[PDB]
């Protein structure tokens, strides 16, 4: 029977005990504002599409810049540490590994290469999950009464170092082994679910199926947010760039200037998407250009269209650059004050 | 004549004012730890040859971890600020952009793409250098007396944010702009610096030679370290990474366990490179692995070997993980507390 590792059952009590002992290394690095590692990763090899390297350093620097803004610390993963739990289901076991070797850190945010921020300025709401220890974009009647295989999304989540944790690591992983397992369960799952196509389980559709079957013991600690893009579905995202530019500001996080553009169907690097990947990687472009506006008009730049990589000025040069003060505070935001 | 930006002449006194007015963001972290900004970067554009997008990735990677463990943020640039100081000229202006920007920086550490932290426990001596405003590897001998073009390093130094390293950058960027100032100007590096080929002005000789030219004005300030590896050519540290795990630890950051493996030479984004491709790529490869393996190791997992992108388990799993202080202190090291 395949184990993510040792049971332990006492994981709170030794966070506990280990904090006391280390208060250099506080859980909260200040009222409601808790630590947090933003986790990705890609494969350890280069991409079979060869462009598809490119972007994923696009990715990266995407998300640098919005941690380094916000004060999350940031792993990037490119090693397979189980072979059973390759592909999608590789995110379990080093989930597993970072919130025990880390027991520092609050919540972790796990977020896809392919999701990129596009909005620097939108700050999660903390304090809204006080009470919570799994935080996903989606939908209560997508999940638990259409048990649809994308009422929920598990591209960009936050889970809390806590037993509970453990424990839902625990009851995700089974249909992930690799084989006759995975297999078999993407057959349960294609039955069960809602609009899902016919394939080996994935680590999305077996959160929708747990969270749906076992909502009595899951469903109390998980929070499904709508209210902000969490996750956003590129396809409905990336054609209103301009009109989010004309008509509104960073900061919303909703469909006014949305946190996260996911390019979900999009394979870039690998083969088989859903969408041809010209159109695909274009999009990418805007979207990084779109979150990289805001990075380079702090100082000074703006790229010349979202689909441009040269950059202009936005304002001359000054002898005095202490006497303005970015527009939307994110030089020097509270965040890392 | 070209202008890196209108004059400033009191630089300190505005840093001084700005501080004392946002205690919030000191510009030391520690009582002997300065506020570090670490600044890379790479051109917008895919690589021609695409293979040097994934060297780029796993680059940025290594850095990411090294900073983290460290308590240094990066930038991570991709835009050409000024058409003339293309290139490798192009750090210019960016250094002066982000000092500017950044009153609360004390130290900027320019780290070339193809620089690899290859010591990820060595911490730089930083009290070694607090009245020194730029820190390079290179040797007083080399510069000063042979004017060698090679007597220092440029691709990974430290500058202080300062009134004197905005009149160095003044000082440093006249043989920049491209075009025909950029080729007279190596005409005379070529007829004036030992060992030079006969090739266009580049940064790194066009410091040797106003350091050699204008010792009295700025040698004061400058720190040409050689007791370790701020830069390390990796032509002849690469082949004795095996002798180095054999004989040593992390932690000497020099000949014994070099803190940067630097790739001079090798140019896999493009087409050239003074040197083979192959060797590059697989040495490259080499030099990430050590590095990562000192990350893993952290993680109970290390490389199957040091060309090999497989890792495997150093120790079983346990479910008391919390009684294991790494064997290097890099989880909960001090530089993060
Ligand atoms: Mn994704
Ligand atoms: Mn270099």
């Amino acid at each position: 029977p395949y184990s993510l590792g040792p049971k332990i059952s006492d994981w709170d009590e030794q966070r506990r005990d280990w904090l006391k002992q280390n208060p250099s290394f506080p859980n909260f690095v200040a009222p409601n504002k808790p630590r947090v590692l933003l986790v990705t990763g890609s494969a350890p090899k280069p991409c079979e599409n060869p462009v598809g390297d490119h972007y994923l350093l696009k990715s990266i620097k995407n998300k640098i810049d919005y941690c380094r803004i916000h004060g999350i610390e940031i792993f990037y993963n490119m090693a397979l540490l189980d072979a059973e739990m390759a592909g999608f289901w590789a995110k379990l076991p080093l989930i597993r590994k970072l919130l025990l070797s880390h027991p520092e850190i609050e919540f972790l945010w796990w977020m896809d290469s392919d999701a990129m921020f596009t909005d620097m300025v939108f700050e999660l709401p903390w304090e809204r999950y006080k009470d919570y220890n799994l935080v996903m974009h989606g939908w209560n009647e997508m999940v638990y009464d259409q048990k649809n295989w994308i009422g929920l999304n598990t591209g960009s989540f936050l889970l809390r170092n806590s037993q509970w944790s453990l424990d839902l690591l625990d009851a995700w992983a089974p249909m992930g082994p690799k084989g006759k397992i995975r297999e078999e369960a993407g057959k349960v799952l294609t039955r069960e679910l809602k609009d899902r196509p016919a394939f080996e389980a994935d680590d999305q559709s077996a959160m929708v199926y747990l969270l749906a079957t076992e909502r009595e013991k899951w469903g109390g600690k998980v929070y499904l947010e709508s209210g902000y893009y969490l996750h956003g579905y590129w396809g409905i995202l990336v054609d209103r760039y301009e009109e989010m530019i004309e008509n509104h500001k960073p900061g919303f996080g909703d469909h006014r200037w949305p946190l996260v553009t996911h390019f979900v169907g999009c394979k870039p690097c690998g083969k088989f998407g859903d969408y041809p990947v010209e159109r695909c990687l274009r999009q990418m472009d805007r979207a990084f250009n779109f979150g990289d506006n805001q990075i380079l008009q702090m100082y000074g730049f703006t790229h010349k269209s979202l689909g441009s990589r040269r950059v202009k000025p936005t304002r001359n040069q000054t002898d005095r650059p202490l006497d303005a003060k970015d527009e939307f505070g994110l030089l020097h935001p509270p965040f890392k004050a």
